[PDB]
Order: C-alpha cells, then structure tokens, then sequence
C-alpha cells in the first residue's frame, strides 16, 4: 500500500495472508472454510494465516491453516488478467471471532464515487522498495470506466474496475495482490493489477467481484 495508514491490530478481521515460506499475496475470508484471492496468486503448497497484523511476530490471535484445494476461475487469462479470481478451501474450518471474521459477498455492484477500503502488506514505495510488517490501509473511491481509460489508456474488461486517485500518490502495490476492496460493508474487489504504483494517471485495477457471486456460491456449495 502506497500512501496509506497503519490499520491497527485486527481492525480488518477478514484480511488473510497467503504464505509459502513467506508472505506473497493477500486474500479475504468469506466463510469459516473458504478464501477468495487472485488467480495470478496461484501456487502449490499454500498456507493461510488468519488473525494477522505483524506478519513477522506471533502476537497471539493467529490461525495457520493449510489449503486442501485451490480453484482458479475457469476463464482466467494470465495474459490480460481477465477473470483474475481464485478460491481456496481450508483443510479445517477456522474459529470465527472478533479478530477472525468473514466478509459478505455483494448483492449489487458498487458505483463510481463510492469510497472503499483497500488493505495489504505490500510495498509502500512508488519508487524503490520497502515492505511493512504490519497491515496498511487506504481509502479510495471507485472511478468511472471512461475516466479511467481516458487517463490511463488501460484496456479494461467488464470484469474489472479502477479505484484510486488520478493525481497519484496513493495506490495498492506489489504484494497487495489478492487482497480485499471493501465498499458499503461488502467485498467488491480483489487487488489485481496496475502499471507501477501510485503513478499519476495510472490508478489500480481490481477484479469486479459482483460479477462472480453466482460462480462462488455454486462452487462452495459443491466442494
Ligand atoms: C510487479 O511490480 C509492481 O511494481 C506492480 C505491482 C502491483 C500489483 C497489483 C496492483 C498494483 C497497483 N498499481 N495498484 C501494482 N505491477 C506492475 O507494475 C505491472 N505493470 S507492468 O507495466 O510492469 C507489466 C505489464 C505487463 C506484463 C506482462 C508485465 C509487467
Ligand atoms: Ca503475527
């Protein structure tokens, strides 16, 4: 997260860390046994860490659970990152509480100008590198599709949306991928891609979750 603020211990209870010997992507807990992340975060031997704040220090509210099955979206295109969404099922159900809680799926798609919460343990520098140990947060509004294309020249699909500031300075970054974008109390996006970080006229691009609710529900009810 570039230009954000320290969230505060366990203030984002649905935020998860994907670990394969080290943190490599974020994700969101949608129920006691399922996690949603980005398909480009796919990897074998994934361990899900819940209740995390400082990812390098056992603080007491963590739950480390191995994944038993990973399901990348059937139409994921790694070249364009269209349909950049993936489902991860935990070996055993997590114990839900104040510090470990699920986030609800949307019933409608968020609209332009809506303020959302983006979070992750990603890089905090637009130039160079600096990775934080604690969870960072950022408030950012959804942008209109035309305004996004006009300024960035990005080729967006109907399964993506832009959020951030055309002025630059604030944005998600390397390592935040797979993480949550929450608006109106529901999971509306997944950190997917961008061009550099916090660059002017180059806002972040996120997977539009409201288009995948049906797929998610059907997959979870049968796996
Ligand atoms: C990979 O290194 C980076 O600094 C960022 C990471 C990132 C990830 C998710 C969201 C954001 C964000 N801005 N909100 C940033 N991505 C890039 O800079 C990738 N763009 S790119 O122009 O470098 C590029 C384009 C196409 C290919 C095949 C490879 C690389
Ligand atoms: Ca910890």
């Amino acid at each position: 997260i570039v230009g954000g603020y320290t969230c505060g211990a366990n203030t984002v209870p649905y935020q998860v860390s994907l670990n394969s010997g080290y943190h490599f992507c974020g994700g969101s807990l949608i129920n006691s046994q399922w996690v949603v992340s980005a398909a480009h975060c796919y990897k074998s031997g994934i361990q899900v860490r819940l209740g995390e704040d400082n990812i390098n220090v056992v603080e007491g509210n963590e739950q480390f659970i191995s994944a038993s099955k990973s399901i990348v979206h059937p139409s994921y295109n790694s070249n364009t990152l269209n349909n950049d969404i993936m489902l991860i099922k935990l070996k055993s159900a997590a114990s839900l509480n104040s510090r470990v809680a699920s986030i609800s799926l949307p019933t409608s798609c968020a609209s332009a100008g809506t303020q959302c919460l983006i979070s992750g343990w990603g890089n905090t520098k637009s130039s160079g590198t600096s990775y934080p140990d604690v969870l960072k947060c950022l408030k950012a509004p959804i942008l209109s599709d035309s305004s996004c294309k006009s300024a960035s020249s990005f080729i967006i699909t109907s399964n993506m949306f832009c959020a951030g500031y055309l002025e630059g300075g604030k944005d998600s970054c390397q390592g935040d991928s797979g993480g949550p974008v929450v608006c109106s109390g529901k999971l509306q996006g997944i950190v997917s891609w961008g061009e550099g970080c916090a660059q002017k006229n180059k806002p972040g691009v996120y997977t539009k979750v409201c288009n995948y609710v049906s797929w998610i529900k059907q997959t979870i009810a049968s796996n």
